[PDB]
């Protein structure tokens, strides 16, 4: 008939894409470094009806993004602090007034004046300490050790990832969404719930719990080689303690230079460990097993302890109080399933080397006094061995971030689009995703004003300028270069689609549409432009 | 040459000394823009 | 004033800090210093002679 391109720009489309997040939040926390802007006390979420989104969590790029600015936040907090190089001396450990694990040890250091020396005496943990003056501290020949910085906290603090302009953030709402396919509940979200950068090995801490049923998750529930992520939907309590009642000394290493030291031992000498409910353990094996059995044929399954290597692998670590801990989970993971409390010693470390880098150690001081911390069990990392076998384990911290981000997908807003008209030359940001054209076609300011709304952040704002101002250079050069709808007078081809006006507007989206028409997109812009010349 | 402008309109937009020169850039064509509009044809390549 | 008591003394900033010297070529003298607003802002002058705080 006499149908014409008309240009619209603001349509609620998008493609799935990579940037960067900026984090929002809510003293000197080792995650509060304020590099980040403060929440917004009433986030909105608006849910998009009809919209179908594939999610994968295990190829979510914000996972990656989460690591690495957990491990800056880390790295720049101890920057302004005290190296231990001068304590790389032979020490003198023995075991003279201790106990009937931990050494006292006697070394020389230098005080304010560089010509002179002072005898000084400090426990020690046996894991922190090895043989060659008898002693060295474990990691001399290999880096320089960073104390902690004294007054710096690292109990963890929600932090929220939200979207920078151009950009949104999807959620999936779906109760038994597992981690990949199709969602049939999406929302956007301006921003992430708060994410807590809890580290752990063996066991997920305090994080979010699923709904209806334990949700058993993986890349592939068929491999060796991948790991399981099992959320839970019941919290299963762990009450860990340090029971020595350990003084902080306070050395001086140099001018302004403070070393803090373990001190004497004040009572007995006790043993650190963890208490698990054995009912509330019991349960949620029942549970983990009878819906790994709907992967899993009916076999045989056990759970086994892992089978070895580094204590950071072997092990449930975590930070307590500002102590690491690291606790002997053999005592739960023992048991075959067909068809009290359970107590867990544990080791503790001053000398950690967190998200497996090998050369950059860390001295933790001492905290005063005796430490408890209770904790939540959310969830559980299980690996399968070559009757089925589990052992719990992985020590790559993106398995745990990856527990809170699966609900949430990247997308970039693709704001311009045609369609065939008859012209001749509030729900929210995405609200009308799920709305037919004609009905999306009134709301394009929503979408329009959001393309505007460190060097990371200066990089990710001139970029948005610049693709705003290429989309409006663009549309002077095709005429129209202040309408959000522009009538053009190139003719529209049924070739390019045959559908009714009826058909483009009042029953599909503006998101079919974009695939209807995918493959002539070029040859339609090219004309627009061709036309305006003539 | 009147028949090609687009093609140089369009290279107008295409560490700190990299960010220095992407603003100053932008900057540049926003001057450029903020004449043409208060001349007029704030939206043409050629404007009468 | 620079020394404290403590082979009988000590600089006196040497049990709380490190002393950086100053570079011996660089001028402590005053320079004046323009400041100059930023576009989209303005700086406003008032030149009432008896005016106070
Ligand atoms: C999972 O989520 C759980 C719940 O959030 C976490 O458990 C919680 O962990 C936090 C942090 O470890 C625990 O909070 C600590 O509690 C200590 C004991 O407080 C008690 O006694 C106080 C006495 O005054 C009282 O006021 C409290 O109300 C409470 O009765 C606190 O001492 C500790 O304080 C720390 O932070 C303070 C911030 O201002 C700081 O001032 C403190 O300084 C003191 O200690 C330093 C040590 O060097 C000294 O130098 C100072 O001079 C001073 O003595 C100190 O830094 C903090 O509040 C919380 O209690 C615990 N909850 C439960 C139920 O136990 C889990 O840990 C999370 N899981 C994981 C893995 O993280
Ligand atoms: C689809 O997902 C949305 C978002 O989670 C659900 O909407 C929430 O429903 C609860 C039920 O009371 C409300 O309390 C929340 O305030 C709603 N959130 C929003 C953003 O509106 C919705 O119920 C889900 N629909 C289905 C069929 O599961
Ligand atoms: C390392 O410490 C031990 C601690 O026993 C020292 O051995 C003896 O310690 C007693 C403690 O009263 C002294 O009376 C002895 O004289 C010490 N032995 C000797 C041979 O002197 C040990 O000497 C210390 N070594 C170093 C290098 O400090
Ligand atoms: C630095 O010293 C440590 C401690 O002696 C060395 O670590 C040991 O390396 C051997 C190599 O076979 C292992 O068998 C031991 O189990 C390791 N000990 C500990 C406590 O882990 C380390 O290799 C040395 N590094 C260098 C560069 O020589
Ligand atoms: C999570 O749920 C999804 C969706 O059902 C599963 O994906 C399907 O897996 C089967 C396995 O044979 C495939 O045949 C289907 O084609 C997949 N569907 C889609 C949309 O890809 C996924 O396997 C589940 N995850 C786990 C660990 O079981
Ligand atoms: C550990 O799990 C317990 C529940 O078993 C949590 O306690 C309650 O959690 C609900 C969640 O909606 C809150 O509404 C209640 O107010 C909480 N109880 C109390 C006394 O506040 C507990 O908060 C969980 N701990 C962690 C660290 O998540
Ligand atoms: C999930 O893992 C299974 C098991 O490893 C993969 O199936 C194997 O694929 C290889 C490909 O060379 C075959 O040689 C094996 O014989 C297959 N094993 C079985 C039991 O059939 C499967 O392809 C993986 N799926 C994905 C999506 O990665
Ligand atoms: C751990 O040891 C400290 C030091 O002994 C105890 O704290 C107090 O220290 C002062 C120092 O003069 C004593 O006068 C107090 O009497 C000590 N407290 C008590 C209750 O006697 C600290 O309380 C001990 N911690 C625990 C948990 O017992
Ligand atoms: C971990 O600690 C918590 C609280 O410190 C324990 O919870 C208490 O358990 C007793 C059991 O009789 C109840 O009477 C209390 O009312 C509970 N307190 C609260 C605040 O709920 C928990 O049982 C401990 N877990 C283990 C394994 O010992
Ligand atoms: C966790 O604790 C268990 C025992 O509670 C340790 O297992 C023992 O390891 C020694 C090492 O030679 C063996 O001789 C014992 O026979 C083992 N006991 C059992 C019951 O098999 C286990 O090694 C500890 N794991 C870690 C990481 O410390
Ligand atoms: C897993 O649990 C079983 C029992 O539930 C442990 O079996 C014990 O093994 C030791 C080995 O010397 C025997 O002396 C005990 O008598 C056995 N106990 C029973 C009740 O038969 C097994 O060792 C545990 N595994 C681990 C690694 O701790
Ligand atoms: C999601 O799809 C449903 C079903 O097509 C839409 O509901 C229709 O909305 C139109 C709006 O004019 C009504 O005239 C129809 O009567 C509604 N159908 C039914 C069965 O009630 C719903 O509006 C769509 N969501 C969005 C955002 O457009
Ligand atoms: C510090 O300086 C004083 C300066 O008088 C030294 O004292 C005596 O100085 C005279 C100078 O000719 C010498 O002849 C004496 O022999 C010095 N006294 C002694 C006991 O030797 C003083 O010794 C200096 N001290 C140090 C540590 O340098
Ligand atoms: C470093 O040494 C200086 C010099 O002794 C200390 O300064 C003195 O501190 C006392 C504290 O009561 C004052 O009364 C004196 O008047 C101070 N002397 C001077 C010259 O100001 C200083 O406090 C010491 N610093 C540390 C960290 O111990
Ligand atoms: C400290 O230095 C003295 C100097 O003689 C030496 O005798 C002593 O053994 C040294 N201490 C240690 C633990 O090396
Ligand atoms: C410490 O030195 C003594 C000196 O005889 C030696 O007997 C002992 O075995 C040594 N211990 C270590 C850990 O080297
Ligand atoms: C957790 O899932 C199990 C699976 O049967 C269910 O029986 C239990 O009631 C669920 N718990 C909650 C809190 O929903
Ligand atoms: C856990 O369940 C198993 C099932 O065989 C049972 O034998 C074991 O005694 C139970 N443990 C507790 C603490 O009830
Ligand atoms: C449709 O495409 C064909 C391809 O040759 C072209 O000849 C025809 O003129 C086009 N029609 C319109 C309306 O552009
Ligand atoms: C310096 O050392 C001498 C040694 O006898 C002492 O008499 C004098 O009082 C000391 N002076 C100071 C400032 O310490």
């Amino acid at each position: 008939e006499n149908l014409w391109v008309t240009v619209y720009y603001g349509v609620p489309v998008w493609k799935d894409a990579e940037t960067t997040l900026f984090c929002a939040s809510d003293k000197r926390n080792v995650w509060a470094t304020h590099a980040c802007v403060p929440t917004d006390p009433n986030p909105q979420e608006i849910v998009l009806e009809n919209v179908t989104e594939n999610f994968n969590m295990w190829k979510n790029n914000m996972v990656e993004q989460m690591h690495t600015d957990i491990i800056s936040l880390w790295d720049q907090s101890l920057k302004p602090c005290v190296k231990l190089t001068p304590l790389c001396v032979t020490l003198n450990c023995t075991n003279v007034n201790v106990t009937n694990e931990i050494k006292n040890c006697s070394f020389n250091i230098t005080t304010e004046l560089r010509d002179k020396k002072k005898k000084v005496y400090a426990l020690f943990y046996r894991l922190d300490v090895v043989p060659i003056s008898n002693y060295r501290l474990i990691n001399c020949n290999t880096s320089a050790i960073t104390q902690a910085c004294p007054k710096v906290s690292f109990e963890p603090i929600p932090i929220h990832y939200c979207a920078p302009a151009g950009f949104a953030i999807l959620k999936c709402n779906d109760k038994k969404f597992n981690g990949t396919g199709p969602c049939k509940n999406v929302s956007t979200v301006q921003c992430t719930h708060g994410i807590k950068p809890v580290v752990s090995t063996q066991l997920l801490l305090n994080g979010s719990l699923a709904e209806e049923e334990i949700i058993i998750r993986s890349e592939n529930i068929t491999n060796n080689a991948k790991t399981i992520i099992v959320q839970l939907n019941e919290s299963v309590e762990i009450n860990c303690t340090r029971p020595n009642n350990n003084t902080r000394k306070s050395i001086r290493i140099g001018p302004g230079q403070w070393f803090y030291a373990t001190g004497d031992i004040i009572g007995d000498i006790r043993q650190a460990h963890c208490n698990i409910s054995g009912t509330k353990w019991n349960k949620t094996l029942q549970q983990v097993v009878k819906k790994l059995r709907e992967h899993f044929n009916n076999k045989t399954i056990i759970f086994n302890p892992s089978s070895g290597g580094d204590l950071e692998i072997t092990t449930h670590s975590f930070n307590c109080g500002g102590e690491f801990f690291y606790c002997n989970t053999s005592g739960l993971f023992n048991s075959t399933w067909i068809g009290d409390t359970i107590t867990l010693p544990c080791r503790i470390k001053q000398i950690i080397n967190m998200w497996q880098r090998v050369g950059q150690p860390m001295y933790a001081p001492p905290i005063q006094g005796k430490i408890r911390c209770v904790s939540n069990i959310t969830g559980l990392l299980l690996t399968r061995d070559g009757t089925e076998t589990f052992r719990p384990g992985g020590g790559d911290m993106r398995d745990n971030w990856r527990s809170e981000l699966y609900k949430y997908k990247v997308v970039k807003i693709e704001p311009l689009g045609v369609a065939p008209t008859r012209c001749k030359r509030f729900l929210g940001f995405l609200g009308a995703a799920g709305s037919t054209m004609g009905a999306a076609s009134m709301t394009l300011t929503v979408q329009a004003r959001n393309l505007l709304s460190g060097i990371k952040q200066l990089q990710a704002r001139v970029l948005a300028v610049e693709r705003y101002l290429r989309d409006q250079q663009l549309l002077g050069i095709w005429g129209c270069s202040g309408k959000l709808i522009c009538c053009t007078n190139v003719p529209w081809n049924s070739s390019w689609s045959n559908k009714s006006q009826d058909e483009i507007w009042d029953n599909m989206t503006w998101m079919e549409w974009d695939k209807e028409i995918n493959n002539y997109t070029d040859i339609i812009y090219s004309l627009i432009e061709e036309s305006q010349n003539q």
